């Protein structure tokens, strides 16, 4: 028993990191067999911040320009490129500790765990969702631009974000591994805003069913609702709307508790109107919304990865 | 900017984690050297439980009985003793990954990593602590034990708990790498209860700073209050004391901001007295009480390990 905000082991993305320095800059990159990705700003001056222009700045670079160090190891850069906002640096060495990999890119609502890094060394791992708006709610500083998200299946390590850039109100934004931003950003220091951002309806559902698994029942209500009545209620209080996907995906935890999913829609529209007056769910004041159907199973039933 | 509950990297503590079966039982080990240690229980049928012999159940069991796997190796052991609560068994391949590492016995309130692993391999990392009743708020299931808490300062790991059991209300007791407890709780499945908790009082102080760095400060008052009298509310309120100790060690965050600790204690004090009517600090609801000082200033400052 018990519910944690959990993290994937990180190891197989620490042996990835390395610092990249460019000029007087340092930030991340990640090295996967003899390429390093980082972002682009890493050839940008606190000057050209405004409003770069990244193909040229990269013109005048050569490739022994880049500095690119795995621990106490200078790794010879011998080409690079840009694919929109990451630089690929293509290294004269193949990362020995290369894990499977692949490159993805999440849909909001889905969770990735973050390793914090600077000067290419790890400060910590934490979980993350990708908000509806396209924004992450990490905790990042100066240097830690180049750090990266990522999910892991069995031996297999998604990566699916790279840190950029932080908007106002200390939430972050950032690309996949191919330099294409989430959301409507772009990384120049200009006036920018995330969007509204909403609730992520499944997800708390799916943390309601986690709680029940852990014997936290007290807001089970003895009431059904229809899709359509629930996701009315939904819409006044800025949740997103649940969709027959949606229910679907929350199947496996439904047919564990034997709660149908619109009874649960249920008790979690009577929380929405009703609040829960002093109470705790899963020691949550709040209602959680940064644990997918699969964290919830993955957690409950001890999943683990080669 | 940002904060979040963050677990150190655990690459290196990923590298130490081996199988461990004894007959039917299979939980995980920590391999460090040419020894895995391991819970005493291993060496238990579902029947030994209410009651175990441990001594007697070790007499009869050779170095052979015990099959410790490394991912897909076998390592054979050579020798085995009990020390305390936790079983060493000597193999004869010291492990190539060990990391610089030190045992020792944390203090209540203290804090560190969990990599929670079944069947010698990981599935998550979360971060933890001591309470002052000598549980942790953890996530485990059946076969998590021999999963170990940690604390990485630079390249040094120092291993604090090991997990063995949970007790009534999900919460979860474990002992030091030396086999002893943390708490007045033996490994046998017996009526055991945790005393009651208390709310560890530097560190809702810690993360008050960290909301003032990030720029939460709605809660600030115009006041102060000494020592003493800060006491005879916290008390009531289910917190801690607050010692000079704990004063001194919130220097740094002080510092940092400008705010003496007995001021920063004035306004946690009208916290306690009329709530927080609906607001939020740091997104939560609820005053957090585990991140310690020193969690708040590596993480606001960006420490790195080696
Ligand atoms: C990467 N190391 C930093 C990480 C930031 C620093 C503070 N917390 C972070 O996550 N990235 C940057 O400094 C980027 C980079 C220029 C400016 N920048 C920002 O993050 C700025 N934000 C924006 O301009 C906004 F709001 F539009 F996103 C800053 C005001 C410094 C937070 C470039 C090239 C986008
Ligand atoms: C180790 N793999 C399990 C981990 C437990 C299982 C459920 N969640 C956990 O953390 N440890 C055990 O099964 C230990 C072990 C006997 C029983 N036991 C318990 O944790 C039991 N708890 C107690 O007896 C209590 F309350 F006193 F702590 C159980 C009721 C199964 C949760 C031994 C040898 C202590």
């Amino acid at each position: 028993s018990g519910f944690r905000k959990m993290a994937f082991p990180s190891g197989k993305v620490e042996g990835c990191m390395v610092q990249v320095t460019c000029g007087t800059t340092t930030l991340n990159g990640l090295w996967l067999d003899d390429v390093v990705y980082c972002p682009r700003h890493v050839i940008c001056t606190s000057e050209d911040m405004l409003n770069p222009n990244y193909e040229d700045l990269l013109i005048r670079k050569s490739n022994h320009n880049f500095l690119v160090q795995a621990g106490n190891v200078q790794l010879r850069v011998i080409g690079h490129s840009m694919q929109n906002c990451v630089l690929k640096l293509k290294v004269d060495t193949a990362n020995p500790k290369t894990p499977k990999y692949k490159f993805v890119r999440i849909q909001p609502g889905q969770t990735f765990s973050v390793l914090a890094c600077y000067n290419g060394s790890p400060s910590g791992v934490y979980q993350c969702a990708m908000r509806p708006n396209f924004t992450i709610k990490g905790s990042f500083l100066n240097g830690s631009c180049g750090s990266v998200g990522f999910n892991i299946d069995y031996d297999c390590v998604s990566f699916c974000y790279m840190h950029h850039m932080e908007l106002p109100t200390g939430v972050h934004a950032g690309t996949d591994l191919e330099g294409n931003f989430y959301g409507p950003f772009v990384d120049r220091q200009t006036a920018q805003a995330a969007g509204t951002d909403t609730t992520i309806t499944v997800n708390v559902l799916a943390w309601l069913y986690a709680a029940v698994i852990n014997g936290d029942r007290w807001f089970l209500n003895r009431f059904t609702t229809t899709l359509n009545d629930f996701n009315l209620v939904a819409m006044k209080y800025n949740y997103e709307p649940l969709t027959q996907d949606h229910v679907d995906i929350l199947g496996p935890l439904s047919a564990q508790t034997g709660i149908a999913v619109l009874d649960m829609c249920a008790s979690l529209k009577e929380l929405l109107q009703n609040g829960m007056n002093g109470r705790t769910i899963l020691g949550s004041a709040l209602l959680e919304d940064e644990f997918t159907p699969f964290d919830v199973v993955r957690q409950c039933s001890g999943v683990t990865f080669q």
